[PDB]
């Protein structure tokens, strides 16, 4: 065993770092290894600035290390050339210098000339040049002296964008140009041109190439936009398990270009004993802003058997669509639907047309379950008489999950949901547009959609006022494995003044999969004289 002194601050920390990279405690020479120690010492002193210490050593092994005196800075000459003489990046760096008399740290020199080289890969100083870089360092004068002598030369600007190997018709990929031809280089917007690019779903890879070759002599630079098409058809599945709803399967196939105007088509569906749909979704991306904006054409049926409801559906929807690279989406819809339905001793045949609007924003990090992230969504629709809709009603909602982690090892997953919808022909209204509380993601614990008011003989009818909520706590107990803990509360009422929550809580499992987060839950019904005993539930959660 080996041990310092005569070090007070970092000097103490820098000296405690470079020497353990050697073995201590080892069948070692005692003058052949107390010389090794000896170059480790001093070298991490050199780059905090002693380049005169005296070592001595004693028996364990013990050195007594003195700093001695260090070289301070004389002087930080650096001359810019170029468009660098009068880029703010470049002044800016300037700045970072150390001052005269404060302590070498070798360090700040090389660093300093990384930054210089790098904000020239940055703004497209593609000519960049040290014509002088040295470090000057006089141990007579107990002074280091800088000199830096840079010439960035002129920045280059962009030229035109040429696609190879693209599929889809090249209007729409020179319209996802984040830049104008001309404008000055910026990194950033290479990167954003391959972000657009791959966003649009159209194609397997991307890669953005500089044309270096061409720009010498007009510093305006050419890109080649070489891209690949996106496989033809993708066919994801998913199982899942609840001892309320029995096993369900969903399946979806996409087709992520239909043609050279980038269509995509999605075909969807969800199986289960109690619910089964079936989904066409058909987007077409606008010319004038191919990624942001889209129309959307969607086609579905569903038919549900579940509790007091039978119910079989058909609809149809129209939805323009403006999306931002912040997350936020943005769309107007206009939905049509029948629906032939038996809510207890309730029958009807009801045809909706309305319109309706909705915001909302996803973001992520972390991966397939996320150490950070949230989803929103806000709607507004309204049916009315005067159109031809059987039924006026307006219909305005609102759900949140967010997700943070702290101490990487503690992570938080809240829920909350809000419906409501006004209308005086409540009975005529689908039980798919009524509102149901229970299950898995509204609240654990109790049977999926047994929660809502009922008619006089006791069937379920359905609530005009949906609010749930649940908090989660989460801990990475070892790898990819957590435990669970969660309380889930909220009701399904017709009048908000009269409150009936219903609350669950349970405990979990969760696994980081190979493919994806797969979740196990075990749920109660709490203070609850009506209802007992344990649901559980295993699948393939989303969470956001
Ligand atoms: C009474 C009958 C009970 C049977 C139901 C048991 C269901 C248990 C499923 C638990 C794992 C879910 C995996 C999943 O749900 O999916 C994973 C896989 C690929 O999924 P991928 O994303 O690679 O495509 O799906 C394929
Ligand atoms: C709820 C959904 C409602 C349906 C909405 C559909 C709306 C469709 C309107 C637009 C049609 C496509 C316009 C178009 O561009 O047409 C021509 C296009 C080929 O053009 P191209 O220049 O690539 O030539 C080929 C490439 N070459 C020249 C290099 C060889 O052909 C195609 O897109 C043919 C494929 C289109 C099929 C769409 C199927 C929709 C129905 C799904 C089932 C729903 C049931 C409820
Ligand atoms: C590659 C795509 C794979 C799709 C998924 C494969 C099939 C998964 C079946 C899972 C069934 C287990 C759950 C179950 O027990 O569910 C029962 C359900 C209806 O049973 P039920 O009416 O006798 O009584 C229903 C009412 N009660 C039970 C209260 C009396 O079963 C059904 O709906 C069966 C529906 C079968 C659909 C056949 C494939 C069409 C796919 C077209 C679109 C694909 C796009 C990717
Ligand atoms: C809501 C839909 C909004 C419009 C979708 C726009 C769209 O995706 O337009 C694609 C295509 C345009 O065809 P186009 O001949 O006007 O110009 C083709 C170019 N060219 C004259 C030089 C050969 O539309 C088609 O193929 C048929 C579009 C289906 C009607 C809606
Ligand atoms: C309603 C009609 C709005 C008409 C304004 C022009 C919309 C457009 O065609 O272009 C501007 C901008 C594109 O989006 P941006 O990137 O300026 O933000 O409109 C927007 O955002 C409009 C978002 C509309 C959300 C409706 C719910
Ligand atoms: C925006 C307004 C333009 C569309 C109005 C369609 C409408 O106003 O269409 C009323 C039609 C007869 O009205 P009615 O007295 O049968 O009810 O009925 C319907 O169902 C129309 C079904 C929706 C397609
Ligand atoms: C219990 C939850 C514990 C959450 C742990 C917070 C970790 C530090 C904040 C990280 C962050 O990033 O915090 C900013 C975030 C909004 O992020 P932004 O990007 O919108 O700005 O702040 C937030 O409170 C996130 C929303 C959490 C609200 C859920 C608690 C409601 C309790 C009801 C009873
Ligand atoms: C249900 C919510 C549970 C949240 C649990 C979060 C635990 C986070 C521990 C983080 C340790 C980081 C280690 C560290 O570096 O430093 C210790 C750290 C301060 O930093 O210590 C702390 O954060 C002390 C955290 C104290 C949390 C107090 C929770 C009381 C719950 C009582 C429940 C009673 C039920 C009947
Ligand atoms: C945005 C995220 C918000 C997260 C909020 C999570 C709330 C967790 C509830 C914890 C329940 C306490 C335990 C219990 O057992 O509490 C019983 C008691 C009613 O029992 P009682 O006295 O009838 O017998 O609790 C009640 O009433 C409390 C009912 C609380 C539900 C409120 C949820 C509204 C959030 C939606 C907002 C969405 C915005 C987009
Ligand atoms: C690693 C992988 C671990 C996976 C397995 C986790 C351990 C649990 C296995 C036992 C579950 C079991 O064999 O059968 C399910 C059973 C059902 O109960 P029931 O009332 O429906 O029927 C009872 C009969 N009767 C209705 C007539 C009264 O449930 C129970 O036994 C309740 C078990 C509760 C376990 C709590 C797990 C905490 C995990 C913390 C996180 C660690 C990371
Ligand atoms: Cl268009
Ligand atoms: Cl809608
Ligand atoms: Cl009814």
């Amino acid at each position: 065993r080996l041990q310092v002194e005569g070090l007070s601050g970092q000097l103490e920390k820098n000296v405690r770092a470079q020497l353990s990279t050697i073995e201590s405690d080892e069948v070692t020479p005692d003058r052949r290894f107390r010389a090794r120690v000896d170059d480790a010492i001093r070298e991490g002193l050199k780059a905090l600035g002693y380049y005169q210490p005296t070592i001595e050593f004693d028996l364990v092994l013990i050195a007594k290390v003195t700093p001695g005196v260090p070289v301070l800075i004389g002087g930080t000459d650096v001359v810019l050339r170029g468009g660098a003489r009068t880029d703010k990046d470049y002044l800016k760096l300037l700045d970072t210098r150390p001052a005269i008399g404060t302590v070498l740290n070798q360090g700040d020199y090389e660093n300093f000339k990384k930054s210089l080289t790098s904000i020239a890969l940055r703004k497209g100083y593609f000519d960049s040049e040290f014509t002088k870089a040295q470090l000057g360092i006089a141990l007579g004068l107990h002074k280091a002296f800088w000199d830096i002598d840079y010439n960035s030369g002129e920045r280059y600007r962009f030229g035109h964008v040429t696609f190879e190997g693209s599929q889809i018709r090249d209007e729409y990929l020179q319209n996802l140009v984040p830049f104008k031809e001309g404008d000055e280089y910026e990194s950033k917007d290479l990167a954003e041109l391959n972000r657009r690019l791959s966003a649009t779903g159209w194609f397997n890879s991307v890669v953005v190439a500089p044309q270096f070759d061409k720009a010498r002599e007009t510093k305006v630079l050419p890109l080649t936009g070489v891209v690949s098409p996106r496989t033809e058809n993708t066919i994801e599945t998913g199982v899942g398990y609840s001892t309320d709803v029995g096993p369900r399967v969903k399946a979806t196939w996409k087709k992520p270009w239909m043609n050279s105007y980038g269509h995509s088509l999605t075909t969807s569906t969800s199986i289960s004993a109690p619910e089964q749909t079936l989904d066409f979704s058909y987007k077409m991306p606008l010319l004038k802003n191919p990624l942001e904006q889209y129309y959307l054409v969607q086609g579905g049926f569903k038919r549900t058997d579940l509790n007091d409801t039978e119910s079989d559906s058909t609809t149809l929807v129209a939805s323009r669509y403006w999306d931002l690279s912040s997350g936020w989406q943005r769309a107007i819809n206009l939905r049509w639907s029948l629906d032939h339905f038996t809510q207890g001793e309730i029958t009807n045949t009801t045809m909706l047309f309305y319109p309706g609007v909705m915001i909302s924003r996803t973001r992520s990090r972390g991966g397939l379950m996320p150490t950070w992230g949230d989803s929103q969504r806000y709607s507004i629709d309204y049916s009315n008489t005067a159109w031809g809709s059987d039924v006026d009603f307006s219909v305005f909602q609102a759900q949140n999950v967010w997700i943070r982690t702290l101490y990487d090892r503690h992570r938080f997953v809240t829920r909350g949901t809000l419906g409501w919808i006004e209308t005086g022909d409540f009975d005529k209204v689908p039980p798919d547009l009524r509102f149901f509380a229970g299950g898995d993601r509204s609240i654990r614990g109790y049977k999926y959609k047994s929660i809502a008011p009922k008619y006089a003989n006791g069937d379920l009818k359905g609530a005009s006022k949906l609010i749930t909520g649940s908090l989660e706590y989460q801990y990475n107990v070892t790898g990819k494995w957590w435990g669970a803990v969660f309380v889930d509360s909220g009701e399904a009422v017709s009048d908000i003044r009269r409150s009936d929550f219903k609350t669950g809580t349970g405990v979990g499992v969760r696994w980081e999969s190979p493919v994806g987060p797969i979740k196990l839950d075990f749920a109660v019904p709490v203070a609850d004289k009506d209802e007992h005993g344990l649901q559980f539930y295993i699948g393939l959660g989303p969470e956001l």
